[PDB]
C-alpha cells in the first residue's frame, strides 16, 4: 500500500549548527559579529510502487541568534522516480555548473522549482531545471532572482545539461541556461581523472554569458584551469582563472559561482580579473589523527578593470582548521575554524572569522 510504503522506506535525520561569524574591516564602521543555533530536519520518504514512484521530502529549518538568521521555515518537495530517473517539485538545494546553491552559512539556501535527473544512460547524465523564486540563506522567504554584480530582476531560471563520460577518466560537460530577463550563459567542462598508485585530477572550464530579453548589452567569458595533485595524505591545487568582456561573471545572486577561484570570499570573476590559485591540503589520518584536517590556500589576482584602468589587484589567504570527534559520547559532533584574509586596491580590506560547531544524527 502506497501511503506505508512512504513510511516504511522512508530516513530521516537532524543536524545541530552552532555557528560563530566575524568580519573586521580595515572602515571598521561595517564590522559585523554573529552567533546563532541552527537545526535542519531532512525527511525523505520512500516511493509507491508501480512504473512511476512517488514520494515527498521535507526540510525544517530552525534558527535563532544568540549575540537575519531569526526564522523557521519547512519546505515540501514532491518527487516522482522511473527506472533511476528523479524528478523533484517543490523546494530544492543542488549543485550544478550554471547554479549551485549555497550552504556555507547557519541555513542553506533553497531554491523553488523543478529539478530533473536523468540516470546515467551510456556514460550520459542529463540535467534540467526550472526555478522560479530564490530562499537567500540568511531568510525565510522566497524572492525573485538578480544576478550577482549585475542587478536586474527576474523570475525564471531555466538549464539543461548533459555529462558525458568519455572514457572511465574522461568527463565531458555541456549546459546551457538563462536566467529570463537577465543574461544567457552556456558552459563547457572537460575533466581528467589520473588515477596511479596518488592521483591528478585536470579541470577545464569555459563559459559565455550575453543578456536576455531586453536586459542592458552584457558580454562575459571566463575560463578556468584547476589542477590538483593527491600525494599520500598531501594534496597540492594550483589554479588559473581569467574572466574576459565588458561584465563581470555572471550567476544568481545568494549562490554559489562555478568558478575554479570561487573560495572563502571572493570568486576572482571581476571585470577582467586574472587569478592564480595555490592551495595545500593535509589528511591526518595516516599521521594517526582520523579526523583531524588542515587546508590553506592563495590567491591572487590582477588585470582588474577601475574605470578605462586595468591596474586593480586583489588577494586573498584561506585556512581551514577542524575536527571531527571518532568515538565515545559526542562522536560525529565536528568543529570547523574558517579564517579568511582579503586586501584589493578597489575593494574594501577583510579579515572573517567563522567558526562552526555541527553535530549529526540519524533518526532512521
Ligand atoms: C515523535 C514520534 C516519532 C516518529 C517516529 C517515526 C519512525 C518511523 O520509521 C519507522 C521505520
Ligand atoms: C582561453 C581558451 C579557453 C579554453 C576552453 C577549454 C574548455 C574545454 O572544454 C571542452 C568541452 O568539451
Ligand atoms: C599543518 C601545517 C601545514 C604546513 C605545511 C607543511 C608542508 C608539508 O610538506 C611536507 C612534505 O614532505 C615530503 C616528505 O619528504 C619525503 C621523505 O620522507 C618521506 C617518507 O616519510
Ligand atoms: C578547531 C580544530 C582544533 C583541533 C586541534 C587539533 C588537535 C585535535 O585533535 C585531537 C585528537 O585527539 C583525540
Ligand atoms: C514527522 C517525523 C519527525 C520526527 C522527528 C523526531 C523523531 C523522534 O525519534 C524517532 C526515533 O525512532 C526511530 C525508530
Amino acid at each position: 500500500h502506497h501511503h506505508h510504503d512512504l513510511v516504511e522506506d522512508s530516513h530521516a535525520s537532524l543536524e545541530l549548527r552552532n555557528f560563530y561569524f566575524n568580519r573586521d574591516f580595515r572602515g571598521a564602521r561595517d564590522n559585523a559579529d554573529e552567533w546563532a543555533q541552527g537545526f535542519l530536519l531532512r525527511l525523505e520518504s520512500g516511493f509507491s510502487e508501480g512504473t512511476v514512484g512517488f514520494g515527498v521530502d521535507a526540510i525544517g529549518l530552525l534558527g535563532f541568534k544568540l549575540d537575519q538568521d531569526d526564522y523557521a521555515k519547512l519546505g515540501l518537495t514532491a518527487k516522482a522516480r522511473v527506472s533511476n530517473s528523479l524528478l523533484k517539485v517543490g523546494a530544492l538545494h543542488f549543485k550544478s555548473p550554471l547554479v549551485s546553491a549555497n550552504d556555507t552559512r547557519l541555513l542553506p539556501e533553497l531554491f523553488r522549482g523543478a529539478l530533473l535527473d536523468v540516470q546515467e544512460i551510456d556514460g550520459l547524465t542529463l540535467r534540467g531545471a526550472h526555478l522560479d523564486r530564490n530562499k537567500l540563506n540568511s531568510s525565510s522567504d522566497y524572492q525573485v532572482f538578480s544576478a550577482n554584480r549585475i542587478g536586474g530582476r527576474s523570475d525564471a531560471f531555466d538549464f539543461a545539461g548533459g555529462d558525458y563520460r568519455l572514457t572511465p577518466a574522461l568527463t565531458a560537460s555541456l549546459h546551457q541556461g538563462r536566467l529570463k530577463d537577465i543574461y544567457r550563459q552556456t558552459f563547457a567542462g572537460l575533466v581528467h581523472t589520473l588515477d596511479l598508485g596518488r592521483s591528478l585530477k585536470s579541470d577545464l572550464r569555459f563559459a559565455r554569458a550575453s543578456e536576455d530579453g531586453g536586459f542592458r548589452e552584457l558580454d562575459n567569458r571566463a575560463f578556468g584551469a584547476l589542477f590538483s595533485l593527491r600525494l599520500g595524505a598531501h594534496a597540492v591545487a594550483a589554479g588559473y582563472q581569467r574572466i574576459s568582456g565588458d561584465d563581470p561573471y555572471p550567476y544568481i545572486a545568494g549562490s554559489d559561482p562555478y568558478l575554479v577561484n570561487f573560495i572563502q570570499i571572493g570568486d576572482f570573476g571581476n571585470v577582467d580579473e586574472r587569478s592564480w590559485q595555490l592551495r595545500y591540503d593535509y589528511d591526518f589520518g595516516a599521521l594517526g589523527l582520523p579526523g583531524l584536517s588542515f587546508m590553506s590556500r592563495y590567491v591572487s589576482g590582477d588585470n582588474v578593470a577601475r574605470g578605462a584602468a586595468n591596474d586593480g589587484k586583489e588577494w586573498e589567504r584561506n585556512t581551514d582548521l577542524g575536527y571531527v570527534v571518532q568515538s565515545g559520547p559526542l562522536k560525529n559532533l565536528g568543529v570547523k575554524w574558517r579564517n579568511a584574509t582579503v586586501r584589493s586596491n578597489f575593494a574594501n580590506d577583510l579579515d572573517e572569522n567563522r567558526l562552526i560547531l555541527s553535530y549529526s544524527l540519524a533518526l532512521w
